[PDB]
RNA sequence: CAUGAGGAUUACCCAUG
RNA sequence: CAUGAGGAUUACCCAUG
RNA sequence: CAUGAGGAUUACCCAUG
RNA sequence: CAUGAGGAUUACCCAUG
């Protein structure tokens, strides 16, 4: 194995679809970024840490960029307009067994489900009521 | 469109699912827990908020119980090493339209998308490698 | 050659042998470890580095839990007495030859071989005598 | 009984195996040493220690030589080129029964098996990948 | 997936070929040495960062040795006569799409290829002329 | 003879192949320069000099346009967007035959040849992983 | 005592606590 | 290290402890 | 951080900004 | 002259020795 693989960050029914492959590990952040200029590119990065004697902790990180063209100096540069960040922790006890974290992954899973309260709220730029 | 519904945070497909439903919404923070003791309890929170002039701030909390050798409804110490925390932070520019955070969900989604880097690392008790 | 793959850290004979799999490779430490939670598996790390301008240098890490009495899944504190440490550190000149360093390796393995001195002493919680 | 004995450090099937015999044990520290002058020979050692209230440590440490004879002063002495040094550290919980102890011994024994990761890397002179 | 693998430094048809192997990779820089004494290896490292806000700059480094073996005293010891050292940094700007990197790897292969002025030079001691 | 003399910088099969030519040759410094506009065309510049009793020292350099055109005010003209530069240098000793430097020169070649873990991640955008 | 993918000419030494 | 519905141009920074 | 046809025993060292 | 995973608009510039 190796879990370090590429894959789809955005699933456009394999059209227009993101993927995003292995792209540094130096100092212990994996990253993943998307075939485009360093400046216009989705990036994704991760890292595991024992923070604690009793804990363990994920750092992930996710970028999501608006691509744009720019003219500086009288000159078009590939760039991005703005973009989306997304950063996450997760904090595990080193007491959890496998399933007890296949537990936290569903319940990451069902948080973002298409249909649920909080992706409903995100995608329409609204709060929860 | 009132979102602020109950909804399946862990799908078991239909047998021993986790459901979870409003429980609070003091100052605008929506929240949502299983039918547990709060001790035990799946926990939800989000909020949303214009964090500066550029960017509007999304805080989204999950708080997963270990289920392993659990004793229902007793008195687990220390809560620490019981108890696994997620939070996360959406930072979204005032100029994204619905469109674009359609585009940022889609991407938190694969993210975690069953078979993905991050969900196998995690649910294997693993890092990148 | 690969060499960063899965292998049989406690051999049984077949029956009841613990395998240990490729965990993490942040800052080019390996990491093995067992199927379990973090707190009652089997661990493995290793890395070199040049110690010195005559010297390379190996540090290989080893956690064993203590089976006995233990509770899988479960919470077992303080985590002192339920886990064995053996930090091993190998100097080599850069001098040493494939051959030199394939000696050094059986040296290893001669000394923990089974009925003699030091692997008996180990595991009739004794000492020399 | 009495552990304290003789023993083959590097097993070359009979013929020009290396064998190491109690030497001292002066100090709590037993000492093993081949058949050679002081300044050529293999070196073993081990000693244990009950190092907190809780623990017991052992220590051991492996001098492999390179053997050579050197000029000085115009007269031939029997020296070593190098040495490589092993240097390893274990602590037990002092609730560790017999069989747990035992089981930490083929943890060592399996770690250094032929064919496995850490001592291929060792003996072709490159890390883990 | 992983591109921190084993791969033929010096290409001599195929028996005689210097491969390198991972060795470490700590603080974000790369290493592979080839095989046998450290003394007499060849060795490669790599790195990458951003050195301004608008550039990425590589750091590559390869040593070429000269076997031989000293002896003094008449204790012989693998070494390196001397060492050949070749120092590349290459600076790439953040708006350079992959197509553009691609390029510029051609043109870095362009100008060592056999026949061409420079590796010419280079292979019979000269300078230009 | 001569290999101040024109050749293939960049190989695009026969068509769009860069080719550089000759332009100066100054203080030792030898400069090749590739046709049209000197704002958008492609650099190389070597030169040698004894750094030092033992060293000579070979100090190269090529420079990668990214074509584009500049209006302002109405007025375009043709420039480069940016630049990618490419510095190294080699220190050979004195003691090198030309057979040493042959290998050298193919030690650098194979460094960069396709599918080698350097040149992969250059035209990947990426560094090591 | 403890911790260090801290060093050594290897039962010694260094740093932090 | 830890905590923040603390900030960011996002592996950086701030406050408290 | 940046520059040097600056030097090295090559991830170190120097001069200038 | 030498070193720097020091920076650049690349035969210039900087820090240290």
């Amino acid at each position: 194995a190796s879990n370090f693989t590429q894959f789809v960050l955005v699933d456009n029914g394999g059209t227009g679809d993101v993927t995003v492959a292995p792209s540094n590990f130096a100092n212990g952040v994996a990253e993943w970024i998307s075939s485009n200029s360093r400046s216009q590119a989705y990036k994704v990065t991760c890292s595991v840490r024992q923070s604690s004697a009793q804990n363990r902790k994920y750092t992930i990180k996710v970028e999501v960029p608006k691509v744009a063209t720019q003219t500086v100096g009288g000159v078009e540069l590939p760039v991005a307009a703005w973009r989306s960040y997304l950063n996450m922790e997760l904090t595990i006890p080193i007491f959890a067994t496998n399933s007890d974290c296949e537990l936290i992954v569903k319940a990451m899973q069902g948080l973002l489900k298409d249909g649920n309260p909080i992706p409903s709220a995100i995608a329409a730029n609204s709060g929860i009521y």
